[PDB]
């Protein structure tokens, strides 16, 4: 684990019953909780809905911790971890995706899915209005070799207006590691496109409460 990881990409997914695969490379700096992916949509495109809604299915290996602050996801390490997770936006829409993490000659691999239903179909995800997620502070909470993640999330979309999502994730070692106490990562993910690929760039840092 160094301070220059590749990571690789794939995921199979749906949206209002509409199927598309993603696959893309990554590069990032695991300790300084850093990363940049270009991603593809190499099946099913050109998605009709607004991207922001599966990129934080696209890895807390890039998580900036303390140094005296036990850090789950690095000790899950070279075996990796996986997680779940549930999203339920303020119009009745509600997705689920699940990824794991792990590790080959080249660096992370990342194998994901996602599942999402009733999206308005003239709402603003439906009619690709996000601009980009508000940053987030995740509550990280230890229990039982588990984590749990609770974060309220606010999608930026055009014309001013934002869209709440309620996001809760268990994050799974698969292995015995050091448990932190309870703690928060404060995330900022952005994201660009230029017609044939999708660029995400996330900074997330661990913080002690108070």
């Amino acid at each position: 684990l160094k301070e220059d990881m590749k990571m690789t990409y794939h995921m199979d997914g749906s949206v209002n019953g509409h199927y598309f695969t993603i696959e893309g490379e990554g590069t990032g700096n695991p300790f300084k909780g850093q990363q940049t992916l270009k991603l593809r949509v190499t099946k099913g495109g050109p998605l009709p809905f607004a991207f922001d809604i599966l990129s934080p299915t696209f890895n807390r290996v890039f998580t900036d911790y303390p140094e005296d602050m036990p850090d789950y996801f690095k000790q899950s390490l070279p075996e990796g971890y996986s997680w779940e997770r549930t999203m339920m936006y303020d119009d009745g829409a509600s997705a689920t995706a699940s990824a794991r993490i792990s590790l080959d000659k080249n660096g992370f691999v990342h194998k994901s899915t996602f599942h999402g239903e009733n999206f308005p179909a003239n709402g603003p995800v439906m009619k690709k209005k996000g601009v980009n997620w508000e940053p987030s502070s995740e509550t990280i909470t230890a229990s039982d070799g588990i984590l749990k993640g609770d974060v309220t999330m606010f999608l930026v979309l055009e014309g001013g207006q934002r869209l709440k999502a309620l996001f809760q994730t268990t994050y799974k070692a698969n292995k015995v590691v050091k448990m932190p106490p309870r703690h928060k990562i404060e995330h900022r993910l952005v994201r660009s496109e230029d017609g044939e690929t999708i660029q995400l760039q996330e900074h997330a840092v661990a913080k002690y409460f108070t």
